[PDB]
Order: structure tokens, then sequence, then C-alpha cells
């Protein structure tokens, strides 16, 4: 029932050309756009209201109106904004509404915009033509000069030191054919102001080669030719992990190959999965990416939503580049930068795989294919299990099958793995995994309070990784409280011996009443069971609950003290739990990147002291890790050990674990034939017939 | 040098050091499964791991293998001053001599009492409570239990109070048919004193029966038939869950099952596992329970040892058998308490499954089937993977396939999973489940500040799960030292516009010297990066390296202040590094259960602040977590969630990810045909390359 689909590709045509034919003329193409004009840069869903969505899933009342969101880059004018408008009822919209104003309390500054792909291009086409060539000696000596053909341009991260600047670090890398440029930093990095709305008034800020600071590429090559500047000859082919992903060793035996013997146990359609124990809908925002909606088990609902909201990056080094680098990857767009899964690798190879479709950065709606997949996983442990040699002879157990449904977003040189994970017992695993290349700069001096050597000439530089999850679980219900369960030990006397003592072990239960007290920090210690609960009870009288389990080898987050922090509050908490409201609706914002020091989303503010207690709750995680780069990185950041996020876990929520009423689960008694196939039914043509391998391509 | 030194012992080789301790023990000795307290016994027989020293001699060097070795534990009751000894029996197959190590060993002689209680002592301990003791309260028991045929008994922990103690709290519950008896505790406990080694002189120190202690079962009748005592009525039969395992549910379609499309790419021969990648051998101590040795990527030595050491469970009560409750389950066994493995349940259907063969409290050998299984699991994920769309148009990614041995020890209620799985990155993961059923007890009273109802007259006691692993990397070499890297903020001025500031991320490496240094407290946090490393280097210069990584969410442990903790000391910490020593194999002991407070190895000694700079380390880890109950345990606890372990992860050891030159890589330019089959590996599975097996028909390796 499927309020929560992503925009279909007609309903995506179908708003551009409202927009189109309401915006002015004097709108142009956004993918051709330059600063001073008007431009569509996103159009998407645009989530309904949780009131009028429950009344349509649960008491039957009609759905409420499918509207997208459309933000506009108005250019064109004395004072340019960026604007989101609300655009509907789809298909066939009648209405525009501008809640810039009714959301952010005041216009957008033009400066928060996201840099377009021409505005890249741009800054390539001063970089190359315009810049460069002024340092054609060094770089002739250095880097294989050919005019700017052979080399290549990777963008940074806040873009200034300061609200509304838009000055960009920008590192410089051979243009390496069919591998991962990110490994080889020439050893120059230029700071580019393109604040400007007219590209020829921009500017050079200054310059950073080897370890020294310039204020032009014209009084580096002065420098240079004065024979000032000791220069290393870079190589710029080599062999093997640094230069190549192709494996040089032959395919050998083929790995395990999961099929489903009597036909997938599943279904999905359209943005929504069903299978006999689990029911959602799913998609991916633009910037937010993944999410799920409507999650049900054995049809009673567990969460409204869970979504991913930020994703963040916090380097340091020795260059000017790697030092002021706080990526806010929202500002991208997790959802604009997924990609193609490839089939037998990124997922199971008899997997289902689905498009999505999107409009962001044209006038065209185009599309990803393959960019989701959804499949049931044996696992190969059991779930449960028990051999009874004692008393009684009995076996009785289940191996974990899974459910899963995963997105992949690549970020430049990161990709991140996105997973929901939903087992058999109730619970719900949320996941991140990061892989790719590392973002690395050219070794030099100083290294290692940095980074590692990771190659020839390349420094792998340190930095953090955190991810922002959005828990909205509804309990039993919408009023739910916080508990905090733990544990202690209490010196008593023996009561059969008191001259003796023994140490008591007892259960600990606060239960958290306000905001504040459900906010974790980074850092302190917090309580090993702590769940959202009913005002109801199980069978045996306990609170029903879902608890949260997190997963995070937290990273230090950004000092309070740095101005920059606000645009990511969220990365000092473990855990907040608050009152869940409409105008709250997201922890970070697509505007924070490029503007972290005036955040148009600021996550402390939703931590403001109300009451917790028997309210619509939402939980906010976050998770991540530190890394140091080390060599077996090269050529790409593993999995293994990496893996992020936290478990959504009953507790009392059910009378019993539901799994006992398994179809798949197995039992038999010592005095029964343990291998006859009316008592075990894993004691019962030409077996997986394949789909023919295709790929969702490139740009 | 191509020797099985780490072999557990064959049938043969136990049955022949068997009969040569026959022959050489005096005459008047007893069958261990028959034996009183006051015979002679044989309580086990099993291989004798070799030193350090020859082992690697031979395997690297080619010298000759280490005398093969077995080590017999005999209880000498038979005597004036009963003690246990161990003795050492070689060489093998053809026996020769054997030594007394008990002494060299724990320095003196070992108490009768530590001794671990023989399923002989069990029969008469029940003989005394249903012949003897129970029927004194014959009224309350046809009043509340339906009345010693239906019902049950169940022992604790450690046994006693206080060093030479033997006193055990048992609980009795209904003799449930055809599943988990714990769940139905009718409220009766008796404290057994069974140190004497007469069972005649044995008594029954106290007794309590639902919220009341009593002096006897006499006196509880006295008060039962005089009205005295509010008797409340369980429940003897019941359904779901609380009473079965058997689902009602009929079965439906089939879940998904994986093969290998063209034959299985390792092979397991003796204790010997091997593939492409990794190279290991492999066993269960009876007591320690699961190990790996010799273990080799691609040819070169991480790790000589990892070996589970012990398990640990710490409860608390409203009743006097939860609250003693401590076990320390090496006292029973890991290994004796091995149970097998249910095909295409506990692990893949079509994995490889192996038996175990053992000599305890026995004569003759006896086999448990099916015992460990070995298998390549393919898992969903990508070990690594991009997709580039910027700049140049390409695809490199790799599906992570592992390898992974699992053993499952059913001690009692609980049944313990262990793994040790096998990255092609070159990390080994170490893990441990808890499945099974919940020890229980009868619920009643002040319930709750002690754990939840869990089912009718069912409390679900508190307790924390440890574990103990002993890790023995060879970081390329004996000699390694341990570093702890981690992070740091540092405010500064922004070079470029001073007037400005910025939090400045910074690597912070400290080079740990000392024993004490890198020992970590349960509580203190701890370098986010550590890692034992090598004087030697990788291409790029810095110290080879492998990292610990650990994954615990571990329980409050035992408080120091009380008498107990030794036994199990390393609760304490979550990690420690170790001057490796031969005097110091083990972490725990199988004579510490049935005596912590004069513990028979006590791990804080081996904490003793002597130089880890340079020298052959041993990584000792703990992991472990809380358990509030709680209904979604009933009928089983479940393993979701509850992982615990650890992973070994290379850092700087290689020049670059080994899986880059994995066969199974793949690779493709925007510019190729994606789909053509010389291109990709990936586009002849279908066109052929598939064709599941005809499977082998279900067996299972059955009951005691
Ligand atoms: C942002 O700019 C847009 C136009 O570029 C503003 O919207 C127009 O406002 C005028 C009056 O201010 C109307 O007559 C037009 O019909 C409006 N067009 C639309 C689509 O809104 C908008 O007011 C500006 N926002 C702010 C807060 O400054
Ligand atoms: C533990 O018990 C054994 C016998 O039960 C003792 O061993 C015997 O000791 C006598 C005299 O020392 C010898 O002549 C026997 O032949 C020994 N038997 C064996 C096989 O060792 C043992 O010495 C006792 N240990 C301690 C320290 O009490
Ligand atoms: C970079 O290299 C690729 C192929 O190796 C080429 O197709 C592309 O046009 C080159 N130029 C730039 C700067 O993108
Ligand atoms: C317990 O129950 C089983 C039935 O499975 C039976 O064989 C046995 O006799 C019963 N009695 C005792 C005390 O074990
Ligand atoms: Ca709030
Ligand atoms: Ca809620
Ligand atoms: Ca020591
Ligand atoms: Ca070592
Ligand atoms: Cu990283
Ligand atoms: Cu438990």
């Amino acid at each position: 029932s499927q309020l929560f689909a992503d925009l279909s590709r007609e309903e995506l045509t179908a708003v551009m050309r409202f927009l189109t034919q309401r915006l002015g003329p004097g709108l142009v193409d956004a993918a051709q756009a330059r600063p001073s004009d008007n431009c569509v840069f996103s159009v998407e869903l645009q989530l309904p209201p949780k009131a009028a969505a429950l009344a349509h899933l649960d008491r039957g009342s009609p759905p409420p109106a499918r509207e997208a969101l459309a933000i506009v880059f108005f250019g064109r004018q004395p004072q340019p904004n960026v604007s989101e408008l609300v655009v509907g009822p789809l298909p066939h919209p009648s209405y525009m509404r501008d809640v810039t104003v009714e959301r952010h309390g005041g216009p957008l500054p033009y400066h928060r915009r996201p840099v377009l792909f021409q505005e890249y291009l741009d800054i390539d086409q001063m970089i190359f033509n315009r810049e460069l060539p002024q340092a054609s000696g060094l770089l002739h000596h250095c880097c294989f000069y050919k005019r700017g053909r052979n080399l290549v341009t990777m963008t940074t991260a806040p873009r200034g030191l300061q609200s509304g600047d838009r000055a960009t670090w920008f590192g410089l890398y051979y243009n390496i054919s069919g591998a991962g440029f990110f490994l080889h930093h020439v050893g120059l990095e230029l700071l580019v102001n393109h604040k400007a709305l007219d590209p020829a008034r921009w500017t050079i800020q200054k310059v950073f080669y080897q370890g020294r600071y310039y204020d032009s590429l014209a009084q580096l090559e002065a420098q240079f030719e004065a024979g000032l500047v000791n220069v290393v000859l870079i190589p710029d082919n080599g062999t093997g992990g640094s230069w190549s992903l192709k494996s040089p060793v032959p395919p050998g035996p083929a790995p395990p190959l999961q099929f489903y013997p009597q036909g997938p146990r599943f279904s999905v359609q359209g943005s929504r999965v069903a299978s006999s124990l689990w029911t959602f809908s799913f998609g991916l925002g633009a910037f937010s990416g993944p999410r799920i909606f409507d999650v049900r088990f054995q049809g009673e609902r567990l969460v409204y939503e869970i979504s991913l909201q930020e994703a963040l990056a916090i380097y340091g080094g020795n260059s000017p580049a790697a030092m002021t680098t706080r990526y806010v990857d929202g500002g991208f767009g997790m959802g604009k930068y997924t990609t193609p899964l490839t089939r037998g690798v990124d997922c199971p190879y008899l997997a289902t795989y689905v498009d999505w479709h999107f409009l962001l950065e044209s006038q065209a709606p185009k599309t990803i294919r393959d960019a989701f997949c959804v499949f049931e996983q044996n696992q190969g442990l059991p779930l449960r299990r028990h051999h009874s040699d004692l008393y009684s002879h009995y076996f009785g157990g289940l191996a974990e099958t899974v459910l899963v449904v995963r997105s992949m977003s690549t970020l430049l040189n990161y990709d991140y793995v996105w997973d929901t994970v939903f087992h058999p017992s109730g619970a719900i695993e949320i996941r991140f995994y990061a892989t790719g290349y590392i973002s690395s700069a050219f070794l030099f001096g100083a290294t290692g309070k940095y980074g590692n050597q990771v190659s020839e000439h390349t420094l792998g530089t340190v930095h953090t990784h955190s991810a922002h999850f959005k828990v909205d679980l509804d309990v039993a219900g919408l009023e739910n409280w916080v508990w905090a369960e733990d544990m202690v030990f209490v010196p008593m006397a023996v009561p059969w011996s008191p001259e003796h003592q023994l140490q008591r072990l007892q259960v600990t239960r606060k239960l958290l009443e306000m905001e504040e007290q459900a906010a974790f920090l980074v850092g302190s210690a917090t309580p090993r069971y702590l769940y959202l609960a009913s005002n109801h009870s199980n069978k045996w009288g306990h609170p029903r609950g879902y608890r949260i389990q997190m997963l995070s080898f937290a990273g230090e987050p950004l000092p309070q003290n740095s101005s920059m922090a606000r645009g990511f509050s969220w990365e000092r908490y473990q855990l907040a739990v608050t009152q869940r409201k409409e105008e709250e609706p997201s922890s970070s914002s697509v505007f924070n990147q490029n503007d972290p020091w005036a955040p148009t989303v600021d996550f402390s503010d939703f931590i403001n002291n109300e009451t917790i207690a028997g309210k619509d709750l939402v939980a906010w995680v976050t998770a991540g890790f530190l890394h140091i780069p080390h060599a077996e990185d090269i050529p790409n950041t593993v999995t293994v050990g990496n893996g992020v996020g936290f478990f959504l876990r009953p507790y009392n929520f059910f009378d019993e674990d539901p799994s006992f009423y398994s179809a798949d689960s197995i039992y038999f008694r010592g005095d029964q034939d343990a291998g006859a196939c009316e008592v075990n039914p894993l004691a019962c043509a030409c077996a997986p017939d394949l789909p023919a391998f295709s790929h969702g391509g490139f740009s």
C-alpha cells in the first residue's frame, strides 16, 4: 500500500514539466547551469506526515496526497536564494508551495548550494587552461605534463573557514586508466575561490607544493626555475595493487553458490517486500540515502521508519586538503551517488535486483540499474539449538536464514555498503561497511603523526568515519517510554552461613523520563540493556520492549570548541532518544556540507528537555570507527571487522521466541529414526539454472 | 617437517595408554564410570601438547618431531592421603614410560576435593536424595509435585563457601519428556554435603522450599502437615515453548542451500585443514575445548596457537542455588561435553564433518560423531568493491567467502558454539555464541531485582557469560613487541589564515614495554589500534603487525573482594599480553571449578612485571556479556546479537591486500562486454558450470 515509494519516472517527468511551465522562462537545465541561472537541482519524493499515513495504513482512511520536493537554485536575481518547493498531487500536479521559510525560518543563502557538476567542470577549465600552464616547467619536471590531460582533480570538504566562504582545496592526481586515481597524488594542491556568480572572477587563493605554501602558481614556477625547489620525479605508471584492480591469478574452481531449492520465499512488488515473516517498504532518499518504512513482523508493526541520515568523514594530515577535510556526504548525496550492484559480487548471484529512478542535476529522469538487491541468505549458523544427552534424549534447532536489503553509495573514492537485515527471531540488524579506495596524500616529511606510508609516494591519511541513523520504533503503538536496565553486585552475608560473605548479583532498572537522560555522549558508558517500551505488557507482565544494541568503535568526535562542529552535532552522541516531531524530520541536511558554520539543521537542537515518558519516540543512533590506513587497504579497504550499526531486539515484546513456530524448525527424539523423512525434513533436475549475467553499466 | 603433532589422540593411542596405565598403577584399579570416592581411577586420558621449541624446530627447521605423549589424570582415592595426579605417558604409539608431573607443575599434591564430581558420584547423590531423603517429605511432594521417577536433579557451581568444601546445592525439576527440564523448577533445593569418601556418611546440610529455609526435609514435612506452609500447585504438563521444542507449523518451502559448483576448495586430512589460502591444525582439549595450531596464511605462519581456555557463568537470584552459582565450565569440560553437530542445522548441509575420540570416565575410548565441521561459506557481502563512474569507467570487487571450523559444547542447559573463521584478507575471526536453554529458578517473591518472569512459575535468573581465549601470535617470527596506536585532536592556527583556528587530527603511537602496561581491565578504555608486531617491517617501512580487535559487551566482573575470584582472575581483564612461558600453558584449570578459593591456576600470576619488548608473546582475550533473560529465550536463547570474540587483523604485515591476487576477484572496464565469459568469470555460471550435487543421505551422530 505504496505511500513510501520513491517517485516513478512518470511522476518525475510530471513534476518537472509542472515546474518548467511555472518557474518563469529563462529556466536553465541544471547539468549545464552557471551560478547566475535558475535551476532545478533535485526532484524527489516528499515523505508524507505520520498522522495521515497511519490513518490510512491502520484505520482505513484515504491516503495523504502524494507530493514531491523540488530544490531550485534561484541564481538569476538581485538576492539569489535556494528554495524547496512542494509540488502535488500526483500524478497530476495542480499546486506548488514554497516551504523554504516555513521550514528553515528564512531564505537559504546561495552559498549553501551544493557544487554543481557544471561548477566542477568550470573550475577544471580555470585550473587546466588559465592557471596550470603558468607552472608548466615544474609540472614537466615532476609529473609528465601534457595541456592538463594527464592530470585530474578531486574535491574537498567544507569550502573555506567561516560561514559564507566557498573556497575549495583541490588535489591533483595522475589520471590513471582503469583503477583508482586516489592513490597517485602528485603533491600539488590548489585553494580555488569560486564564491562569485561570475566564473571569470574566480581566483586561486593559495598553492601548496611539497611541504610549502605559495600565493600563486606563477610564484611557484619562479622558485622552481630559480632552481630553488627540490623536485622529485613521481612515476606515472607501475604494477599491482597501487596501480591495478585486475588480479593476475587466473580463475580457480568456483566459490560456493546459494540457491532456493523450491523457489524464492519472498516477493518484491514496487517498494514493498513481503515474506512469510516480514513485511516492509523501502527506498533511497537522494541525500539521506537508505530507508525502510512500515516494518511489520508477522503483521504487527515494529518500526514506522529506519533511515540513514548522514555519513561523515573527518581527516587529518600534512597537507591543507587533508587537514581541512570534513566530508558531510549527505551534501553530495548517498542516493545520488548510488551505483549498480554487480551480481555475484555485491550480492548473491541469485538475488532479486531492482532499479532506482531519480531526477537530479538534469531535466530528464534517469535510472540506476540494479541499485537495490533483496535476498534470503542462509547464515551457516544456527539461530538456535539444543542437544540433550541428559535425562531425556532429543534435539531441537533451526538454521538461521535471514532477509536482506542492500544499496551501495559510491562517494568518489569510498564505497559505502548499507544493509538492512531481518532476522527470523524478530530482530532487525542495520549495518554499514566502508570499502573502495582510500583518499590519499603525497608522501612528504613529518608523516606519521598523520598516517602510514602505504605505497611509494602515498600517505594513507588518518580519518574517522561516522554515520547517523533514525530509528522510529512504534513499540506496540505510539506511546513508548525508555528504560535502562543494567547490573550490580551487592556485598551481603550468605543467608545460611552468615559468618560468610557473598557478592550478590542484581538487575538494575531505571525509567528515563527526560530527553537529556536518554542522550548519551561518545566517551561515556551506557546501560547494557537499553530499550523503548510500552504501557502494554507481555503474558508474563513485563513491559513490551524493543532494545537497541549498538556496534560502534567510535572515533573521538571533532572537539566542540570548533566553529564547524554544529553541522554534525550528532557525531558527539552514541545514542539519543527524542520526541518525534514533524518539524524535526532529519538529523542533517544537504546544505550543511557547504556551510557547517551556520548549520541548516543542527541536531543538538532536538535534545531540548521535553518529556519522553509515554510519547511517540524516535532513537538516533551514531556508529563509526577510526581508520589509520595501512598497507592492506591497497588497492581497496576490506569489509572484515568494519561492520558497524546496531541491533533492534525483542525484549519481552513477545510471549516467547517466535521462531518456535518456524516452518524450518527441526526436532527429533532419541527413539525416532532421525533420518526418516516423516520425522525430519532434511532427510529428503539440474538444480540452479541461472539468469545470464547482466550489468547496470556506467554514466 | 611433515608431521601432525597437534592431533587429538586416536583411539588406538588411547587404548594403548589405558593398557599401560592398567598394568602399572597397582591392582585394585577401578573403572572410573563405576568408581566410588575411595577407589583409584583414571579420570581422563588425552593428548599432551608438545613444547614449542621442539615443535617449531621440527615444523620449520626439519628436526625430528618431539615424543608424542599423553596426559592422564588419576584419582588416587584408595589411601591414607588421597591425591589427584597428572601423569605423562609416552611415547606413542607404544608407551614405555610414565612420570608423575603433579609436583613439578603445581608445587605440591592435588587436594582430593578439587577433583571433578564423577558421573557415579552424581548417581550416588541421587540415590541418597530419592531413596533415603526425599520420602521423608512425601506429604508435601504429593501435594505440589505429583510425586522419585517424575523429578530430577541439577548441579551447581562452586560447592561450598571455603577452600576444601564439597557441598553442592541441587535444584529439583520435573522430568520433562523430549524438552528442557530446566524451565520447570519445582521450588525445592537441597544443599547436599558429599565431601566424605563414604557415601553412607553424606548428610543434607540445608533445605529450601518456596522462599523459606529449613534444617531437614523432615522438619519441612512437619510444618507442611501442621498446615503451616502455603503450598503452590505447579502444573506438570503444558503446551508450546515452555514445554515443547517441536514446532506445530508444517514445513514450508525450503530454505537456501549452499553447494560448491565444481568441487570443494579445501581438504581435511586428520587434524589438518588445507586450502588455497589457509593451512592449519585443529582439535579439542577435553576441558579447555577448541584449539587451532600452526595457522599459516599463504605458507607463512601467523599464530602458533589459538585456544579456548575457560568459559564462566556468574548468576544471581532469589534462591540459594542461583545466588551461589558461578560455573567455571572447564571443570566439567568443553571437550567432554561436545555434542554431535546436526547437519543442515548446526552447519551447512554439505559441510565436511569429523568425529572426535576421547577417553574420559571410562576404560574404553568412545567417539563423538560429527563433533567438528569444516566448511567454506559464501557470505553475501563483498570482501571489497569499487564502481567508478568518475574520470575512468571500471568495476573491481570480490564476494567474501570464508573458511570455518566449528565445535559445540553442551554444558547441561547451555549450548556453546565455538567458531574459528578464516577470512581471505589474512584475518582470523574467533567467535562464541550461547544458545540452548536458560538455567531457571522457581518464581517467588521479590523477583525483578533478580531477573524476569519468562513463563508460568519460572524466573529467568540474571547472569554473566565470559570466555577466555589464548592467542599466541608469532608475528613474522617469535620476537614481538606491542604497539598502541590511537588518535588526538590538537587546537592550532590554520597555517594559511592564522586568524582562524582548526582542530588538528593526529595519530598517536606508544610502544608498550611492560606486561602491566598491556594488561587492560574491564571498565578501562583501551587503545583503538592495539597490535603485536615485529622488529622486521613491510616494503613501506612500518613494523609488521597483527592487530587484536575485540567484540565484547563485558559484564561487570565478580568483585575482587570475594574469596572465590581467584579461580577466574582473567574475568577482570579485557586483554593482556604476556611473556609466553611453558610453565604457563593455560589460563584456567579443571581443578578450579570445585575449589576457586585455593586456585589450582591463578591467571593474575602471569602478569608479573617483565618485559614484553622483543619476546615470544601471547595475548589473552576475554569476551562476554550480561544476560537478563526474557520471554524470547523460551524455549531457547537465540544467537542473533550474542556473537562475541575478536578479530586478528593484518596491519602493515603485508605490502598490500593479498586478496588483490585472489582467483575469485572480478574486474572489467566500461569499454568491455561485462557479460562476456572471457572478461568475467560470472558470465559462465549459467552457460555451463552449475549443477547441484546429489546430496548425502542425512545421518546423525546419536546420543549417550
Ligand atoms: C526566492 O526567490 C524566488 C523567485 O526567484 C521568490 O519567489 C517569487 O516571489 C515573488 C514575490 O516575492 C512572486 O511574485 C513570485 O510569483 C515568486 N515565485 C515563486 C515560485 O515563489 C521567493 O520569494 C524567494 N524567497 C525568499 C524568501 O526570498
Ligand atoms: C600421590 O599418590 C600416589 C600413590 O597413590 C603416590 O605415588 C606412589 O608413591 C610411592 C611412594 O612414594 C611409590 O613407591 C609408588 O609406586 C607411587 N606411584 C606412582 C605411580 O607414582 C604419589 O607419590 C602421591 N603424590 C603425592 C605428592 O602425594
Ligand atoms: C583520463 O583518462 C581516461 C582513460 O584512462 C580518459 O578516457 C579521460 O578522457 C582522461 N581525461 C580526463 C582529464 O578525464
Ligand atoms: C526421566 O524421563 C525419561 C523419559 O524421557 C525416562 O526415561 C526416565 O526414566 C525418567 N526418570 C529419571 C529420574 O530420569
Ligand atoms: Ca525534541
Ligand atoms: Ca515512535
Ligand atoms: Ca609473566
Ligand atoms: Ca608468540
Ligand atoms: Cu576509512
Ligand atoms: Cu545467558
